[PDB]
């Protein structure tokens, strides 16, 4: 029975690097939210206050009491996308398409306010009560565009299986194609229930196989040809040849009506 101001901390929603996320219920008003408990945080809070979109987690405010900082956030009561992906199977293509559409709406939004998330993966993609997707966890996020000027990134971060090959090979790189790449790994995972490689490096046989277009192997053989054509445009090793979001939105599978 911990608590803070009027909120009871009632169960553990997740455990991060630093601290945890608790379900917080306001025993007066009965509203339930998510609270991140910690100890970088300054920057994180600053980014969180910018966010206003139906496919990104909303920020309500914070309290600083003692060592511990409390970040109050929208609750996504459906839990994570990670848990809707059956291992070795994925999920039905129409659910995968709808989630993808929503993930792109969120990414467009972030990029439009000049924020790169940098750790897009199914653990960070949460579902509200009607299965609406929300992009969560802004602890690795950063500003890549300010006063209409882009800056290149140089820090390596993210999660190896989701990371774009340039992030391992170039000293500096553009932000947007890295997020687009990780969305293509998410889409693979939804449609096949498996990640295609441990990392996109020259010493990873699975990545070499894909560059050599061996799509008779898994996970690619589990995927229908229309979504696979899109994946061919997303998972392109040269970031300036990689498809952009405006072009993803014209792709034939992206616009296919599904049941
Ligand atoms: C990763 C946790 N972060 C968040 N998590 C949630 N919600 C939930 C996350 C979950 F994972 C689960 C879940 O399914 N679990 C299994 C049952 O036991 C606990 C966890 C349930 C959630 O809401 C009820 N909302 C907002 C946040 C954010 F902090 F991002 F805002």
């Amino acid at each position: 029975v911990p608590f803070v101001e009027d909120w009871d901390l009632v169960q553990t929603l997740g455990e991060g690097a630093y601290g945890e996320v608790q379900l917080a219920v306001n025993r007066v008003t009965e509203e339930a939210v998510a609270v991140k408990i910690v100890d970088n945080i300054k920057k994180e809070i600053c980014i969180l206050k910018m966010l206003n979109h139906e496919n990104v987690i909303k920020f309500y405010g914070h309290r600083r009491e003692g060592n511990i900082q409390y970040l109050f956030m929208e609750l996504a009561s459906g839990g994570s996308l990670f848990d809707r992906i059956e291992p070795d199977i994925g999920m039905p293509e129409p659910d995968a398409q709808r989630f993808f559409h929503q993930l792109m709406a969120g990414v467009v939004y972030l990029h439009g306010i000049g924020i790169t998330h940098r750790d897009i993966k199914p653990h960070n993609l949460l579902l509200d009560e009607r299965d609406n997707l929300k992009i969560a966890d802004y602890s690795l996020a950063t500003v890549f565009r300010y006063n209409n000027r882009e800056r290149l990134l140089n820090k390596m971060c993210g999660t190896l299986p989701y990371v774009a090959p340039e992030l391992l090979k170039r000293r500096e790189f553009h932000a947007e194609p890295v997020d687009v790449w990780s969305c293509g790994i998410v889409l693979t995972a939804m449609l096949a229930g498996e990640l295609p490689w441990d990392q996109p490096s020259d010493s990873c046989q699975e990545y070499s196989d894909w560059k050599e277009k061996k799509t008779y192997l898994n996970p690619w053989k589990k995927i229908d040809s229309a979504p696979l054509a899109l994946l061919h445009k997303i998972l392109v090793e040269n970031p300036s040849a990689r498809i952009t979001i405006p072009d993803i939105k014209k792709d034939r599978w992206y616009n296919k009506p599904l049941k």
